[PDB]
């Protein structure tokens, strides 16, 4: 089976991998040889690396090439991919694939040779029973990512030749999905590649772009790096800049996870030509409401959107109505805005009309809105750690999980905690050493 727990994630999460250690131990090690101008990981290696050969006026050319760093390894390390092995990643796909008229999705990369996240993202969306997926990976070169074709092969996976910079390829078409990661890969330039990406971009998709975030300790690093190359330089902007970049092209952002090292996730919406939308309380107790949807929905002529809003209960269901109707004939409209919060404390926003909120929330056009404590989100599906749970007891058995694997021997939880002490013919005992028998090896053994 597949084990998954259904959890709130909130749309802009700050700070997503502070738990890690691993991670920080990198930074402070980053940061040490960064003053002044020591690990296996590759990046701490490139720094001691570059300041190796000079302590002072080192030369970009030097530090640009040196062996065991030209392998596209700055992906491998833990820094770089941190938040796409973070559950930020697999968050942004399933609000991507959950906002689509159709069940069928069709994603397109773009610098695949080094973003690699063809390796990653078709793997994440095995979970989804019904989904069918289309995933292609395009580059600048032809021997760019001509390596590991067995691992293109073995996924259902296309070769493609798009160039960002210049515009898309029709075989490309009117796509779901764009990814990018331009933290590890080069653009040709900021504003034309979004430009060239959106122009692809079908009415109403999604742009998933990975990138390191200028003005922040790690962007700082590898901007003093890299300078040999200025494309990569260029991918490397301040928050700020990304943002203002965005509405330039027309493009809104919905999603943004950002890390604590600074790294960020956008998740950017194509907007969709704007149209009156259809409001409907979903709050009567009654359940009278159905038959205003029922009719609402009859007419299906119109393409206006509905969206059912309860904002009277915390307990309403309405997330799994839409998730039921938006696979019904007419579902492709509905929509929901949900207010459930947890404390009595917590305040509670007006979604009036004219309120600011609501127009947020439209100009995001998600098919769930659910505000839960000061933030937006929606609940999503996360594969929960394989490892068992375990705790302190005092009383616990020697159990084989397996039956027949002595491997499989583990200690576990007895019954013994609960028993009535006060009983003659119980007599709880302690035991302070045990015997084996042949048939305990018998048992084990199978």
């Amino acid at each position: 089976p597949i084990l998954e727990k259904f959890c709130f994630t909130p749309h802009t999460e700050e700070g997503c991998l502070s738990e890690r250690a691993a991670l920080q131990e990198e930074l402070q090690l980053c940061k040490g040889l960064v003053q002044a101008l020591p690990s296996q990981q590759e990046l701490p290696r490139l720094l001691s690396a570059a300041c190796r050969l000079q302590l002072n006026g080192n030369l970009q050319l030097e530090l640009a090439q040196v062996l065991a760093q030209e392998r596209p390894k700055l992906p491998e390390d833990p820094l770089l991919s941190g938040l796409l092995d973070s559950p930020a990643l697999k968050a942004c796909l399933d609000t991507a694939v959950e906002n689509m008229p159709s069940l069928k999705m069709k994603v397109v990369e773009v610098l695949a040779g080094h973003g690699h996240l063809y390796s990653r993202i078709p793997g994440l969306l095995s979970p989804h029973p019904l989904l069918q997926l289309s995933y292609t990976a395009t580059d600048r070169h032809p021997q760019a990512l001509e390596a590991a074709q067995a691992e293109l092969q073995q996924h259902d996976v296309a070769q493609g030749q798009w160039d960002p910079a210049d515009p898309a390829p029709s075989a490309l078409g009117s796509a779901d999905l764009l990814v990018c990661n331009c933290a590890v890969a080069a653009l040709g330039d900021p504003a034309s590649a979004l430009s060239n990406m959106v122009a692809a971009l079908r009415e109403g998709g999604f742009l998933l772009l990975h990138t390191l975030l200028r003005g922040h300790p790690l962007g700082d690093i590898v901007a003093f790096l890299t300078s040999t190359e200025p494309q990569y330089g260029q991918g490397i902007l301040s928050q700020d800049a990304w943002e203002s970049l965005f509405s330039r092209v027309s493009l809104r952002l919905v999603g943004l996870k950002k890390s604590f090292y600074g790294s960020t996730l956008f998740l950017c919406r194509r907007p969709t030509p704007q149209d009156s939308p259809i409001f409907l309380p979903v709050d009567d107790t009654s359940f009278r409401w159905v038959e205003s949807l029922k009719g609402i929905l009859a007419d299906e002529d119109s393409s206006r959107p509905v969206w059912l809003k309860a904002i009277n209960c915390a307990t309403s269901g309405v997330v799994g109505l839409v998730n039921c109707l938006r696979r019904e004939p007419g579902g492709n409209r509905l929509r929901c805005v949900l207010l459930s919060n947890l404390s009595s404390t917590s305040h509670v926003p007006e979604v009036d009309p004219g309120s600011a909120e609501l127009q947020k929330v439209l100009q995001g056009d998600l098919v769930m809105n659910v505000y839960r404590d000061g933030a937006w989100g929606a609940f999503r599906h996360f594969l929960l750690e394989e490892d068992k749970p375990e705790e302190p007891t005092a009383h616990a058995f020697v159990s084989t999980l397996t039956r027949g694997d002595l491997s499989s021997i583990r200690w576990v939880c007895s019954s013994l905690r609960h028993a009535q002490p006060t009983c003659p013919g119980a007599q709880l005992c302690t035991v302070y050493y045990a015997s084996l028998n042949f048939r305990d090896i018998m048992l084990a053994t199978g």
